[PDB]
């Protein structure tokens, strides 16, 4: 009963967050085994960030130029290297709370939880999606860089995002844990802008299935459609094409509700053409595209994690 | 930059969740010091829940009728007592991960995070508000009872909610940690219904301040109003009266944005009378009332917790 934007429990990630200080700049780091991962612009001054040469700036720093704070314990940095846009600091102590973990790169349309942190301390948790233009609609303030995005699979934390910057229009950009940016952005304070966004069509349909599961079923019609006919209508409204892979992804929701994917596509097509006529779906006046089909299954079937 | 429904980090609460089994019924429990708190209907069968006599059912059970599972460790129950609608189980081992904590009863309009759990394992976290009709719009499945709501103050976990039931229209009802229900509901499977809900007016204004902070300021007009004039309009739209205490609560947001509370009240009054004219605020087509003024300050100023 009910449906909300639900984040993964964050305790496993909380035990990995540390504060990284380089001179006067401070931000968050991820402590896994004996390595701390953090954005490379921790080594920049405010002036440096306008046009930085990270390799040149890292040259002039030794291990003693970095201070890592984990709770009330300072960790000695005994090595450092740069991998793309993330800095890796080897420390003399391995994190005893290191969970089983993996570094992944997610695709546009997939969701993850964000643990927003400041000065190495967790502050809040929320759910986000990687937009088709490779931004995320996050909530970050100054000092939030180093905050990570993740998904939990039973006992394994899949880290997929580290926060680096906010763009015009207030959207956010970052890297995977190997330091490669999502999208064409660079970690320099210069004018950059994301491309036009798109509505994640498969996520809307998953959200529509969630509405039916919770008894909100006014938008269901008696029609069907073909994948070609639906996609032609969707493109005119800046909706992404629905592929056969997306249909297969939606299979579990079709089986639970007894509504064929193409029948639900007929309902969405009507909603796109005629609007919602002043009605709401799951309490929302706009169609929602930041729930993946697995999010709907997990929330409407109750998968737990240890 | 940006604004989301943000939950508190849940790690402190995750270390307190256990599985409570009584015969065939299973649900979640809260393990603090050497006591486990859980809903009292764990001692019911499916038939019992239709019209239970909890005192009579508890009579016929000893400490050995309860099995508490904390991870891979079973805890021996060495005592049990009933306090209102919560059952308290004394165990032979105190929780070493017991955080500093307090039991509070919240007021309608205040928010809290929910750690949804099943079989004692955390599954997801989301933010909720206590509605004026003393329900919450949660997301719960079968076996979710014992899940708790909480707020974090630095290092202290303030527990304010334990989940017990879902009502018609899909809203949820529960108790404080002393077992007293929020609202007139009872833990019996019989037809019950919540009163008419109301829009938390002070929370809407706080959310409007969050919009201005994030540059979304089309709804600001050049007018002011009196508290009496605004409240008269608000009542016709099922909005709660705005008191002087609510105005004082809003003070920090007025100081940060430089917009007087009554000037923002003039904007809300116009929105209520004329609608939104097809526009959105913070990406929403409806006014949002589940952010308290402190939530806005915390998210737009970045308070952390250890
Ligand atoms: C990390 N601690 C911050 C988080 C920012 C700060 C406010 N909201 C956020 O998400 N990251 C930065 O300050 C990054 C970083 C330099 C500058 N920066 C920016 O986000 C800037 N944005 C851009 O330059 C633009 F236009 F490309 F988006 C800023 C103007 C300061 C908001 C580096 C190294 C890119
Ligand atoms: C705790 N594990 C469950 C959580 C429920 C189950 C589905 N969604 C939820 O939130 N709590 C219950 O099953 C409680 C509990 C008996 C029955 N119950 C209900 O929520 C029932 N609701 C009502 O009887 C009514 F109308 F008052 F809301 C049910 C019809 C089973 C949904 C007790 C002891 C009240």
């Amino acid at each position: 009963s009910g449906f909300r934007k639900m984040a993964f429990p964050s305790g496993k990630v909380e035990g990995c967050m540390v504060q990284v200080i380089c001179g006067t700049t401070t931000l968050n780091g991820l402590w896994l085994d004996d390595v701390v991962y953090c954005p490379r612009h921790v080594i920049c001054t405010s002036e440096d960030m306008l046009n930085p040469n990270y390799e040149d700036l890292l040259i002039r720093k030794s291990n003693h130029n970095f201070l890592v704070q984990a709770g009330n314990v300072q960790l000695r940095v005994i090595g450092h290297s740069m991998q793309n846009c993330v800095l890796k600091l080897k420390v003399d102590t391995a994190n005893p709370k290191t969970p089983k973990y993996v570094f992944v790169r997610i695709q546009p349309g997939q969701t993850f939880s964000v643990l927003a942190c400041y000065n190495g301390s967790p502050s809040g948790v929320y759910q986000c999606a990687m937009r088709p233009n490779f931004t995320i609609k996050g909530s970050f303030l100054n000092g939030s860089c180093g905050s990570v995005g993740f998904n939990i699979d039973y006992d394994c934390v899949s880290f997929c995002y580290m926060h680096h910057m906010v763009l015009p229009t207030g959207v956010h950009a970052g890297t995977d844990l190997e330091g490669n940016f999502y999208g064409p952005f660079v970690d320099r304070q210069t004018a950059q802008a994301a491309g036009t966004d798109t509505t994640i069509t498969v996520n809307v349909l998953a959200w529509l299935y969630a509405a039916v599961i919770n008894g909100d079923r006014w938008f269901l019609n008696r029609f069907t459609t073909t994948l070609n006919d639906f996609n032609l209508v969707a493109m005119k409204y800046n909706y992404e094409p629905l592929t056969q892979d997306h249909v297969d992804i939606l299979g579990p929701l079709s089986a639970q509700t007894g509504i064929a994917v193409l029948d639900m596509c007929a309902s969405l097509k009507e909603l796109l053409q005629n609007g919602m006529n002043g009605r709401t779906i799951l309490g929302s006046a706009l169609l929602e595209d930041e729930f993946t089909p697995f999010d709907v299954v997990r929330q409407c079937s109750g998968v737990t994690f240890q």
